């Protein structure tokens, strides 16, 4: 059921070459991928040979991959291809600020990891799933649209020539595939209160300890969220864009909940829009910053994230 792929789209990407003009941009935390539609493919083959070494994965078999994983991305106003790559550039920031503290294994798998991570959404929250009995959440029955994600991309790497992790050995292939699932279920954002809070408590205490895998999976689970929620660590205009394109998905979800004769929460009506600016100081209150705050307590040079953010909170105060 995985879309694949032509053969003239994964042999354009291979000719494909970055203009050196962004070369020095794409490092920038704040880099907005934006206005580079037709690059965006080749952005991700240039970020993993930069992170991974121009002979981690067969080209071919990349470009396949990639192709046909933009293939599977449906065309809804967020959780589309363009929030693949715009969190997988943030995830390649953090780990090229951060490089020797991940394995090869885990930097292979994050990037891939978060290119794939909302393969197939609907445009539907996982509350919405479940509140209708959608087929989906009686197969997964918690952090439902994730395990779908997951599934989706064993899906492709399943697909004649997309196996990019082919040449690892047994042990290193069932390494990767965990490292890709807790990865992709870690952005259920359910979760993230939870191992944000464990985390802070590890930090403070000065238990944290990066060779407990334990301890690895919460910090990697921690940038997830982190990557996820990148547009808010974006130059203004840009993070604005984008909770446009957020609240466009939001508002057809509320519609076809007051079709049902249930009225959306507020964050989903769309007859609520002079709340926003609340709304959205209230979710960087309790969400953003404590994610990037945390992040940074623990992975220093990621800094310039939490600087952002910030900087975002301070324009949606003027906005009130
Ligand atoms: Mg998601
Ligand atoms: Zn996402």
């Amino acid at each position: 059921n995985a879309s694949i792929c032509t053969s003239e789209e994964w042999q354009g990407l291979m000719q494909f070459t970055l203009p050196v003009r962004l070369c020095k941009e794409i490092e920038l935390f704040h880099f907005d991928i934006g206005p580079f539609e037709n690059m965006w493919p080749g952005i991700f083959v240039y970020m993993v040979h930069r992170s991974c070494g121009t002979s981690c994965f067969e080209l071919e078999k990349l470009c396949r991959f990639i192709m046909s994983v933009k293939k599977n991305y449906r065309r809804v106003p967020y959780h589309n291809w363009k929030h693949a790559v715009t969190v997988a550039h943030c995830m390649y920031a953090i780990l090229q600020n951060n490089h020797t503290l991940f394995t090869d294994l885990e930097r292979k798998g994050l990037l891939i990891a978060c290119l794939c991570h909302d393969l197939d959404h609907r445009g539907f929250s996982n509350s919405y799933l479940q509140k209708f009995d959608h087929p989906l959440a009686a197969l997964y029955s918690t952090s439902t649209m994730e395990q779908h994600h997951f599934s989706q991309t064993v899906s492709i790497l399943q697909l004649e020539g997309h196996n990019i992790f082919s040449t690892l050995s047994s042990s290193e292939y069932e390494q990767v595939l965990e490292i890709i699932r807790k990865a992709i279920i870690a952005t259920d954002l359910a979760l993230y209160f939870g191992n944000r809070k464990q985390l802070e408590e590890m930090y403070q205490t000065g238990s944290l300890n990066l060779n407990n895998q334990s301890h690895r999976d919460r910090v990697i689970g921690l940038m997830m969220t982190a990557c996820d929620l990148c547009s808010v660590t974006k130059l203004w205009p840009v993070t604005k864009l984008t909770a446009n394109d957020i609240y466009a998905e939001f508002w057809a979800e509320g519609d076809e909940m007051k079709k049902l004769g249930i009225q959306p929460i507020p964050m989903m009506d769309r007859d609520k829009k002079d709340e926003v600016p609340q709304g959205q100081l209230g979710f960087y209150n309790a969400v953003a910053i404590p994610c990037y705050t945390t992040l940074t307590q623990i992975l220093p040079p990621t800094e310039p994230l939490l600087k952002a953010c910030r900087d975002n909170l301070s324009q949606w105060e003027k906005v009130i």
